[PDB]
DNA sequence: ATCCTCCCCTAC
DNA sequence: TAAGGTAGGGGAGGAT
């Protein structure tokens, strides 16, 4: 039954998780806006950037004290590294796609489970984040395979944020492991260095989870998510204002907040790789090239300038629900039935964060034409394009029969093969809170 | 200029 | 096998 299968996938899909952690870290810290480790420690703007060393992992082998010092990966994959042959599947075609059009603007046995966290042991070799195992264990044959455990990591999580809390609310929650805050008053009032007062948070921080935190020290958010770069692993270094200049300049562009794989291949283009080439740009030619918002960014961001506070406050403006994978319709009569399910799903997410919505967009996910038919990935999208529908409603709703129905009256209006689907997603805009 | 609407992009 | 989600920023381009 698709309620159980949404059910199922949304059970066993990590990004489902860390983005559901993340809303419930953000709602935590603007509570607090609404300290035992201060005065436990009582005896010119600044920034720490605190993120954990490959999370999972660290969470994952805290009581396994064999895996310490190993290359390591948490995947869905027991640790064979194979998966059953694909035929008329085409691993080349789909890996080649992924380095042309998406990095830019036996392999037929091999595991397509996605690691979500390696050691640094395991990266000295160029596994990252993201890779498929198969590959992986093909760069490094000695690569352990480790299975997730999503209450541990929740745990954790909430243990950091508790801990950062108890030294002050000025915080900004940046993803479940991550976190900034703003420690100009601690250091005011403890009258210790910033550096003093970053180890101190990092050794608590171990003490309570048995894993380790790198902690990035500036003057901005910008440059403090920066030195956590050079911080890791088990670490902390505090990029000093004499240093920023030189520091700056050398840096990949793509290591920027919000320059990915389609800006860094746009700069690249422009003959800029590092922020040093990017500082010769003038303001009105970025503007003009990558518009008001981002061409300022750009010039700011490359020159270590950052002047946005620490967002203590953060308000919800969507809800969604999405799933591609494991999409495989033959029927319409099957799609429009799955379509009324996720229809429920969304239901139960504007009612558990209390919102209703008028604006309602539903997306599929179709296999793009030249595209094999059978994915690489078993249960993959695999490579697709993206038709889209939107329509408003003339009152805020959280009823799914009302939903439901305008996903069938948008999903009508696609010119569609079923057999082509390979996901779908409703997105709730318009909001407004209840009572 | 500002405001819509339909997307692409990015972070984790 | 394997679980490729989710929210927000903002550009293009058109109507007001
Ligand atoms: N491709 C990815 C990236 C991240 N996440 C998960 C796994 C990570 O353990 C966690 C935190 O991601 P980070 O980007 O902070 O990376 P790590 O903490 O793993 O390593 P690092 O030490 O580089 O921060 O989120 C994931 O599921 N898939
Ligand atoms: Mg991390
Ligand atoms: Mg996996
Ligand atoms: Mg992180
Ligand atoms: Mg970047």
């Amino acid at each position: 039954s698709d309620c159980n299968f949404i059910s199922n996938f949304y059970s066993h899909s990590r990004l489902h998780h860390i983005s559901m952690w993340k809303c419930e870290l953000t709602e935590f810290v603007n509570t607090l806006q609404r300290f035992p480790g201060r005065e436990k420690l009582k005896k010119q703007s600044c920034i720490m950037h605190v993120d954990m060393d490959c999370f999972f992992v660290s969470v994952g082998i805290r009581n396994r004290p064999d895996l310490k010092g190993k290359p390591v990966a948490v995947t869905s994959n027991r640790g064979t590294g194979r998966a059953p042959l694909r035929p008329g599947a085409n691993p080349q075609l789909e890996w080649q796609y992924y380095q042309n059009k998406i990095l830019k603007g036996i392999d037929s046995v091999l595991s397509r489970a996605e690691i979500a966290s390696c050691s640094y042991e395991a990266r000295q070799l160029g596994i990252k984040n993201g890779m498929f195992f198969g590959h992986a264990k093909q760069l490094c044959p000695n690569l352990q395979a480790v299975p997730y455990d999503f209450h541990a990591y929740k745990e954790v999580a909430q243990t950091l944020y508790e801990t950062l809390a108890s030294y002050t609310h000025n915080i900004e929650a940046v993803s479940c492991d991550e976190a900034l805050v703003d420690i100009t008053e601690i250091l005011a009032e403890t009258k210790l260095t910033p550096d003093e007062f970053a180890n101190a948070v990092r050794m608590e921080i171990k003490d309570q989870t048995k894993c380790a935190a790198s902690v990035g020290i500036g003057s901005n958010i910008l440059l403090a998510r920066m030195a956590t770069r050079k911080a890791k692993p088990d670490g902390q270094y505090h990029l000093k204002p004499e240093e920023v200049d030189d520091f700056i300049r050398g840096q990949l562009v793509t290591n920027l907040p919000g320059v990915g794989h389609s800006m860094e291949s746009k700069l690249a283009s422009l003959g800029i790789k590092t922020c040093g080439d990017l500082q010769y740009m003038t303001m009105a030619k970025l503007q003009k090239e990558f518009g008001p918002k981002t061409g300022q960014m750009l010039y700011r961001f490359c020159r270590g300038l950052d002047d946005r506070p620490v967002r203590t406050e953060k308000e919800r403006k969507s809800v969604s629900a999405e799933i591609n994978y494991g999409i495989r319709f033959t029927q319409p009569k099957e799609a429009e039935a799955f379509l009324l399910s996720l229809s429920e799903e969304i239901q139960r997410r504007l009612e558990a964060t209390g919102m209703k919505g008028k604006r309602l967009t539903l997306k599929i996910m179709v296999r793009k034409p030249g595209a094999p038919v059978e994915t690489a990935k078993f249960g993959g999208h695999g490579i697709c394009d993206n038709i889209a529908r939107t329509v408003t409603l003339d009152q805020a709703t959280d009823n799914a029969k009302i939903i439901g129905k305008a996903m069938l009256n948008m999903f009508h209006t696609m010119k569609l093969n079923i057999s082509d689907m390979r996901g779908v997603g409703i997105h709730v805009n318009q909001l407004v809170p209840t009572n």
